[PDB]
């Protein structure tokens, strides 16, 4: 039993964070358990405060008709609990409840692990024979705690288009609001972590320009070369497929192709060396001793700058 | 209490893709979550618009007869909510919920992974003293969000075979209409992670061709081996058991063989060259820099034209 | 209020399979989405065709008595929706539902990966002041869809044994059915992926028998049992523990054993070599040669015979 | 409304086994499928058993007053269904139900993989105006289907503790019944799989006593060691974290220091050797040859005993 | 409905734990199953215990007003059961309840493993006409079952902070209370597992300090160095991504730092070696075998005060 409108009846909605938490970068999910805040005004339901009663008269959801708002990412069905109804004396209605879902954003790995992100959360609304449309307060988008934490991530700012996006959808018009969560990413553990420790191993992987011997230099370029397969590998799993190009994946391929021309590096030596003309093995390998670090140094800055500074 | 009809009831189905996610490769299911569009003709509930009421009539579920339609190939039972029922004058009933299930549809990995996949959502409805059947409207089948995900896939089409089939089950008959969601996989990362790293360590395996030292040669091809069992096992690992044979699977084993068979080879350079036959001792290896490298391009051509071209 | 019974009330059951999916080794358990049929005489309900209504009369599950079945070996309770009840003139009524539950039902893993199995689902029933016995109606029980995968199985057969099984649990009787579900294994994968690298791995593994240096031969069978333990834990993974002697667990510590063996034949290779006794090491050596792959094929048709064809 | 006793009342409890699986070391529970069976006598339905009705009254739950029966280690509510409600003549009601649970007991990893343990069910109730007792009945527990599995695990007795603990507990008092599954796990696969081929892994180890090369014997104690830092974390991973000292964690630490003291000892061959004192170098290794298995397999019987036999 | 008030209405809270379980590090969260503990006076139902009835009366939970007693930091709603209300004659209305909720509160992990804990659960209630406030009773906060698990750790206290906190959330005052559980880590399985393995392998990879050649001295440093990276990994995973430094992750970069200037010190003797000046290279080495454990020895005194003695 819609309240009945002589044009659009506006719902204001609002959205507090309480709890986020449990964002998953391979599943593109988070998790949000908050308030929604919904207001409408159905006069109807005015009672005028000093004939009966008082100046607010508490109904309970079975006795109002309430617009019915749904969220569009999301997984499945948001679980909710009703806080609270309340009708003013002129017949303005007040909803809030506490909601708990997951939701569906896509994410932003261009930058990884530095990424800032945005998360989205949608509030559509449909019409019947009345038409419904969801607009921002800003006075109930200012309030998650500030005790929430979101482990592994920074959070910047929560916020919301004020203006309603209507599409018109199977026969009828539907209001959407778009709230957004500013994220960056915390990259500090990624140092000593994956990092830093790539870095030694590859450059303890090189450290055979110093060296004469064949086999000390394949057991160390191999060896090296396995736990870059691993760290690879470590970091590939914690991550979702994706159809563009990464910073780190990057910077872990050139890594493979240095890999690639110090194997062929020592094998020239070698081969060389047996053939008897050291007079040529010791100059490709002298010249490797500058030469591997530079080009790493340098394609390391050619590819920052491509990425972030561009 | 079904609608007492003249001939077979026909109901008018549709559906809206809204959000998709969480394709599992080794379940062989995916999730998806929509809308359901159901139009039929009940006469019974009979209006006058003017006598009347208004145009619309709007009813609860339990006040109307509806079909039941069920998913066919879905894990467990159909989760859903009723969004509207609105009951047009002439006795036309407009059914739109909306649900979330996750789908078993069957996958093709002979061309993983490039390949793609049709992925199928079959509605069935049975009868009782009237006979049913579902029919495709191609307006409201069209569904899909601009913003559909279903992550690491390119989506192409989102469509309905308009045909119902009409199987007889246990003494009643069902109608199934088939949906279909034509996807292709986003084949990127493969390449920096998976296939190149596995070319490279192919290559770094018979990069010992050119030295003359076991030790060394024993080091390469089996440190090589290693790390392509591990890769086989990385891969293994997040796809399903096949019947048939993978493209990845073959090339994966190829190049397995020629693990071993460069194993074979350097064993038997070893053993004549202690037999003092350095004549015979160079020209196996010599043969083996050229062969090897060629055998496999081949051996790629071959498979690669006899999976996809053919 | 069940129906008055001069004798034992009858209740005949069918399963119809819609879908199979899931089957867990780890967990001995899979999981079946199907139709489930249950027919009985009420004659309290023949209200006879011509005085009013139709030929065949439908009822809401809450006015009638309805068999409470229960399946046996299942996890957790069996979720199930009401198809449809539709009761003769006579008093018969027919019920069909369609349920998805998981049933766990035991493995056999001695022949794995080449085993069959067969699984099985348990519908029981208990009486009150009548006694109840379910039993098999095999146009009911034929239930399979064409479409059916169970990924990674063969399916043979679907059948239910026509003899209930009649228990006396807590002073009351109940009735016990055995469904069958007949599958076999698709093995076609093991060979590309465990079984053929595992035997390469083991062939590469003793191909030191061609060389007389320590340190080449340590490297060998050292880094061969690597990647045998990997394969050994693997396969170990995705299986349960079993009581039993499985094959593929046999032939795994065969080979473990001709790791060891293998070991022990080197080092006292060396020790022979610098005691200046070549004479004896590259008798020993030699044996070898032929002994150690003369054993292996053997053994495995030890064992092969000792499982499979005994 | 509870029936009123001059007295305490009691409440006759018993637990039939159907379902036993999905027993988790780490998470130290198991999941239940069983009877619950309940009886009492509220005389306030007396019989009349000639003047209406018959020998047994059937109720439905909400007819009577039922016990209200909770699990104490229980992870979340338990899941249940009403099989039966039959009230005997005298105003004794028999109630009987069918549940499923993951119980959450505590397991003693002191003696693992071969210990045996006791998993505890525990069963309390809450008193109002009259006071509530549980105690078992004999009959009711003395089972458990024959089928019942816990994969991996012998199943000795079930049993339940006829004294009930009476608690007082927030002004009330409450009574505890403990019942107990005796069950003893099946350490096979463990031999084939973990012992043995560490055992082998750690004899080739110090196989290097045999050999003079400093090289292969680093290579030897090394890449042995590796394996068995691979089996040792594999262990470590299926099991929560003690606070006490385990048995096989015990020996795989020994093996750590073995691994370190034959690091040790060849380093000190080499140095030694290269100082041109063989004379002592030949004799450290000959007596390592019979203490390491010396000690070994001295220590490994102190510990066994320590364990087991104390 | 709430009780009409002169001025604020008091609640009366209290906790009984009965199960902990389940603390996930990753995930920053722990499971509770345990009482709620409710007491607060409404005096419109009123006492006449001479002129009817009985002392107490017993309600059902939709026939009074209850608080609304909501949890902050949780991420779904909790799942709860009425166990009891019984209303005292003064309008003293007794509820109790059993509920099981999944808990989120941040842990500290810059002294893992050696960290003490403190988890926080929070109660909130919000007001109406009437302004609510809840305040902690520690005679019904004594709770906890002396059997309460946690697995892995130490149980010390649990408490309720007993002044509420009291905001002010849109346009409406909620009362807040600070429950706190105590634990310690039981830190043990962490020496046999992780530290001393570790500890070993690091003297092991710098044994190389006794041995003039160079193949055997970075097949040391490289072997024990690839295992030290898989404890890092093994380690990093079931840690979540810390913000801040840890010490564990500390001293664990320390040592790769180590590891680094041990493969520079014996790359440094070889060529030097070569260079036909081993009077230089013996004398490095000679200086590494005490500043090497010194330097260690003293890093870590350095360290280990820095973080928890300070």
């Amino acid at each position: 039993p819609p309240p009945i409108a002589d044009e659009p009846l506006t719902v204001n909605t609002g959205i507090y964070l309480i709890e986020c938490y449990s964002l998953d970068d391979k599943a593109e999910t988070f998790k949000v358990n908050a308030f929604l805040s919904l207001s409408w005004k159905d006069r109807r339901l005015a009672f005028d405060p000093v004939r009966s009663g008082v100046r607010v008269k508490t109904y309970e959801p079975e006795a109002i008709w309430i617009p019915e708002i749904r969220f569009v990412n999301v997984e499945n069905a948001r679980d909710a609990d009703v806080v609270d109804i309340s009708v003013s004396p002129d017949g303005t209605v007040q909803y809030l409840e506490r909601f708990s879902a997951r939701v569906l954003s896509p994410l932003d790995f261009r930058r990884y692990p530095f990424d800032s992100q945005t998360l989205h959360i949608y509030l559509i609304v449909r019409s019947v024979d009345t038409r419904n449309i969801v607009l921002a307060v800003d006075l109930e988008k200012v309030g998650k705690n500030d005790d929430v934490f979101l482990t592994g991530w920074d959070i910047e700012s929560f916020t919301a288009v004020v203006k309603p996006a209507n599409f018109a959808l199977e026969d009828r018009l539907e209001s959407k609001l778009d709230y957004q969560l500013r994220i960056s990413r915390q990259y500090f553990s990624y140092i000593p972590n994956i990092i830093l420790p790539m870095l030694f191993i590859l450059f303890i992987s090189w450290t055979a320009f110093w060296s004469t011997s064949y086999e000390a230099n394949v057991t160390l370029v191999v060896s090296t070369l396995a736990a870059h397969i691993a760290f690879n590998i470590l970091v590939e799993t914690n991550l979702p497929k994706a159809p563009y190009m990464t910073y780190t994946g990057a910077i872990i391929f050139m890594i493979y192709l240095f890999y690639f021309v110090a194997v062929i590096e020592v094998t020239v030596q070698h081969y060389l060396k047996v053939e008897s003309q050291p007079a040529r093995a010791a100059s490709i390998t002298r010249a490797s001793r500058i030469a591997f670090p530079v080009v790493f140094l340098l394609a390391n800055i050619i590819l920052a700058f491509l990425f972030f500074g561009f």
